[PDB]
């Protein structure tokens, strides 16, 4: 239409149907795109986001699509309580979807889980793209019980001090690397030690990583060099994999590209 570029979706074509779930930017809402598609909905919050620094980013975003990825479709910019528009993931956010006892998961599903994640993830490395805050509030799961990836750089635009400073008390330090919770330094090993609490996340069904702690008692832990341990439902070989993400020296983490080989190896054997 007129008005707009190919990252822009009129939000006169959209018909809003309920609230999906909330978060940093508040509200998500299902949706559908010229009374036939599904869409998500999220809301931009007034105030939480660098607004113009994501437009841009935006369209870079527009050409990432992997199976695995929840797929932007365009975002609402004509007014400033902007619409990001996404995939829509009937079963909602992976860590309430964990925590619903009465799915009572075999081992097998829980690493399929744990390949959808790192098969987007090997995807978003292949583009220099980092996540930089992948934990299961930042997975999604469909009506196929198959997982995806969302909200992937977000955090690049969120406004609120409370959850961009490392000492900030919403800070995901409990999915943090030594170097990042130190010296905030961010990168690919940064997503492959979130994966890792990812996997323990998955393999815990939704518990708090170091759930007995604060904060800040984490990262004097991690710090130390101590860690996570193995969660009950996660053999020796899968246990392997997740501790392999926390080695103290970020060069000795392995690539998604490796992570994966070695999930599917387990899958092999197990
Ligand atoms: C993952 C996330 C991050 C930030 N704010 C909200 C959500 C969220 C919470 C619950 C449900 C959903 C959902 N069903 C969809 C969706 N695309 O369907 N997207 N985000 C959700």
């Amino acid at each position: 239409g007129l008005g707009y570029g190919s990252w822009e979706i009129d939000p006169k074509d959209l018909t809003f149907l309920k609230e999906l779930g909330t978060g940093q930017f508040g509200v998500v809402k299902y949706g559908k795109w010229r009374g036939q598609y599904d869409v998500a909905i999220k809301m931009i919050k007034e105030g939480s986001m660098s607004e113009d620094e994501f437009i841009e980013e935006a369209k870079v975003m527009m050409n990432l699509s992997h199976e695995k990825l929840v797929q932007l479709y365009g975002v609402c910019t004509k007014q400033r309580p902007i619409f990001i528009i996404t995939e829509y993931m009937a079963n909602g956010c992976l860590l309430n979807y964990l925590r619903e006892m009465r799915h009572r998961f075999q081992t097998q599903q829980l690493l399929e889980m744990c390949k959808d994640v790192c098969e987007a993830m090997e995807y978003l490395e292949s583009k220099q793209f980092l996540h930089r805050d992948l934990a299961a509030r930042n997975c999604l799961v469909n009506d196929q019980g198959v997982v995806k990836v969302s909200d992937f750089g977000l955090s690049r635009y969120v406004l609120d001090d409370e959850y961009t400073s490392s000492v900030g008390s919403k800070f995901p330090v409990r999915w943090s690397p030594p170097e990042v919770l130190m010296y905030s330094k961010f990168s690919s090993k940064s997503d492959i030690w979130a994966f890792g609490v990812l996997m323990w996340e998955i393999y815990s069904l939704g518990k708090m990583p170091y759930e007995r702690f604060t904060n800040s008692e984490t990262a004097e832990h991690i710090a130390q060099g101590l860690r996570l341990y193995r969660p009950h439902l996660a053999s020796e070989k899968v246990y392997t994999i997740m501790y392999s993400c926390w080695h103290e020296k970020a060069d000795e983490r392995p690539t998604f590209k490796i992570l994966l080989s070695n999930i599917l190896d387990v899958m092999d054997e197990e």
